[PDB]
């Protein structure tokens, strides 16, 4: 199983590289590392396993964060309210379209790879369409709004060497953009 030992930290140069596109089919090694990335998120969300193994709670993980410079992401967003849950292991995820209207978490964002908290709103697209492959090479198209769109944008950022804190207005960090939706 993966643990916080496996997650590299702000300053590691792998987090600032552009992740390489994967060829398909995936190698067994690649499937296994993507299943383990999901398993980490699952483990990080069980309070007993997470206490026992000192896991931070996470809803998304990009392979660069375990120092693998490949374009795979895991998202595990539990039901929490609506009936909408998100459980996705994506290969070569790409945002193909998005809203002009922005969205932000009113408390800013966190990062398993970031030991500090950073204050500041991170404005993202309220709505996105993603095309990607699943672990078996089949085609996935996601239409996402609000919380999940923000999480996926966070994870895809990692594949392009971008960190949540790069989006933070240096002067007015807690000023919401006009007509930006609060999630
Ligand atoms: O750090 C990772 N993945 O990179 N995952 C974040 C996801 C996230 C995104 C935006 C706001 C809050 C949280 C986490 O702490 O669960
Ligand atoms: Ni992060």
């Amino acid at each position: 199983m993966l643990t916080m030992k496996d997650i590299i930290r702000d300053g590691h140069p792998t987090l600032r590289q552009k992740a390489a596109e994967l060829e398909l089919p995936l190698t067994k090694e690649e499937k296994e590392t993507l299943i383990a990335m999901r398993e980490f998120l699952v483990n990080s969300q069980d309070e007993e396993i997470a206490k026992r193994y000192g896991l931070r709670s996470g809803v998304g993980l990009a392979a660069p964060q375990i120092n693998i410079s490949k374009r795979m992401i895991a998202v595990l967003i539990p039901d929490d309210g609506s009936g909408k849950s998100y459980d996705y292991m994506l290969v070569n995820p790409k945002i193909v379209s998005h809203s002009v209207q922005e969205a932000y978490l009113p408390t800013g964002e966190g990062c398993l790879s970031v030991d500090d908290n950073v204050a500041g709103l991170v404005h993202r697209h309220n709505r996105i369409t993603i095309k990607a492959k699943d672990i078996e090479g089949n085609d996935i198209q996601l239409r996402l709004k609000g919380y999940p769109a923000i999480v996926f944008q966070h994870e895809i950022d990692h594949l392009n060497g971008v960190m949540f804190y790069d989006h933070i207005d240096k002067n007015h960090p807690l000023q919401p953009h006009t007509d930006a939706v609060e999630v």
